[PDB]
């Protein structure tokens, strides 16, 4: 398990860089007025690239710092919401949602960090899990409500974005509780890494697809 976890960190590091530069190179494929979300998606992957380089070295040392993962999350999750919410809102509606979801994400990630750095299975560990879970469900329920009236290609493209988040983000609570289901400390790290690649590279790809649709592309 330890070597598999190291190899996955090293592969995910290159994967995040690849996501970054692919998204940048792909921005010419959409109209200028729809490139912003592609650039923000690339920024998300680029921040992750920086942190994954650190995480792989941290894991390789044998004294692993999950604070590298959580600081990556606290910066990148609110950014990922920026372009999700831009599809459905602008102006005052957008500002309020971006702020409120960002605050919620910060509470979720902070509660997770509090719990994960507690003794596994302790009351503190479960407190962090339960607070994070409730905030997570609140976020997902807000997300499900966004874009309900959309029709056509833009509705399909936005539902693909929504469903990637609704399904793909389940991996994180599974990873968090993997160490109490078995001798699986490393499996937590495996699951977080797989989740980040799927969710960050995947969301960038779907935001690019959303921008092609908005560009009038088939
Ligand atoms: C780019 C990274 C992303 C999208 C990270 C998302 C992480 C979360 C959805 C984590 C949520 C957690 C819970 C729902 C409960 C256990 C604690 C967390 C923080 C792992
Ligand atoms: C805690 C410190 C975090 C440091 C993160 C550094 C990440 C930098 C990686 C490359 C980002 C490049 C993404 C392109 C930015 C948007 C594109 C554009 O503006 O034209
Ligand atoms: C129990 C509810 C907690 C609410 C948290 C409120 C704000 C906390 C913000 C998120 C912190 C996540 C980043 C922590 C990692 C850095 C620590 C380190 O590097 O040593
Ligand atoms: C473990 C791995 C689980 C992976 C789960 C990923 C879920 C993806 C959901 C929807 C993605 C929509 C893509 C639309 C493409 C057309
Ligand atoms: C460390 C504390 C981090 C608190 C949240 C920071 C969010 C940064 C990204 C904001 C993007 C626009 C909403
Ligand atoms: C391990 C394979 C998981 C694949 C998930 C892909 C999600 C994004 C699809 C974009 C097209």
């Amino acid at each position: 398990m330890e070597e598999l976890t190291y190899r996955l960190f090293m592969v995910a590091t290159v994967g995040m860089l690849a996501g970054t530069v692919f998204l940048l190179a792909s921005s010419r494929e959409v109209k200028p007025e729809h490139r912003r979300g592609v650039y923000i998606s690339a920024l998300v992957c680029g921040i992750a690239w920086y942190h994954y380089q650190k995480m792989g070295a941290s894991w390789e040392s044998g004294s692993y710092d999950t604070g590298l993962r959580y600081v990556d999350w606290v910066l990148t999750v609110p950014l990922m919401f920026v372009e999700v919410l831009a599809v459905t809102r602008k102006g005052a509606a957008y500002n309020e949602a971006v702020r409120n979801w960002g605050i919620a994400a910060t509470v979720m990630i902070g509660a997770g960090y509090y719990g994960e750095t507690s003794a596994a299975g302790s009351n503190e560990y479960w407190t962090g899990f339960v607070i994070a879970m409730a905030t997570y469900v609140w976020l997902m329920r807000n997300l499900q409500a966004e874009g309900e009236g959309l029709k056509g290609d833009q509705a399909v493209a936005f539902e693909n974005i929504k469903n990637l988040i609704l399904v793909g983000w389940i991996i994180y609570p599974l990873g968090y509780i993997a160490p109490v289901v078995g001798d699986f400390d490393a499996i937590r790290e495996v699951l977080y890494t797989i989740a980040d690649i799927i969710n960050k590279v995947g969301l960038g790809v779907l935001v690019l697809q959303m921008a092609r649709v908005q560009s009038g592309e088939k």
